[PDB]
């Protein structure tokens, strides 16, 4: 349902999403840039039915960053993935928990395929910090 994206970037720091995957914590930075192609512009009623009639049948243009290295708030080692959407897009999913969520999700097992990871789904959105690393 990820559909991926090369884009260089940077591109726009978005927010941080917190899990863990069997090794490891792991860190999802959602970022946007307008480089990136929207999805399908819906309604929150046909986006319903698509996920109804095919649980991954809304698909997302998404770049799926490679892993950068990064030490978390008590100085281990974890992994960091960015991951860019469309930056309207992104706009959207701001203003909706349920399409926000669907978001991450999707980058969330987009990131499992391509990196051959299994990743917790119990995740928290960092408060203070948009982004884990630098730019």
């Amino acid at each position: 349902a990820a559909l991926e994206v090369l884009f260089q970037g940077p591109g726009q720091p978005g927010f941080c999403i917190k899990t863990n995957s069997s090794e490891g914590k792991v860190f999802i930075n959602i970022c946007h840039s307008p480089s990136i192609p929207p999805p399908a512009d819906v309604t929150e009623e046909e986006l319903l039915q698509m996920l109804e009639e095919d649980q991954a049948g809304f698909r997302i243009p998404m770049s799926l960053g490679e892993p950068h290295a990064e030490l978390d708030a008590k100085g281990q080692g974890c992994t960091a993935y960015d991951v860019a959407v469309n930056s309207d897009f992104y706009r959207r999913m701001q203003n909706s928990d349920f399409l926000r969520y669907l978001v991450i999700s999707i980058a969330a097992s987009g990131l499992e395929s391509k990196y051959r990871l299994s990743l917790s789904p119990i995740w928290w959105m960092m408060k203070n910090r948009p982004f884990m690393g630098s730019i």
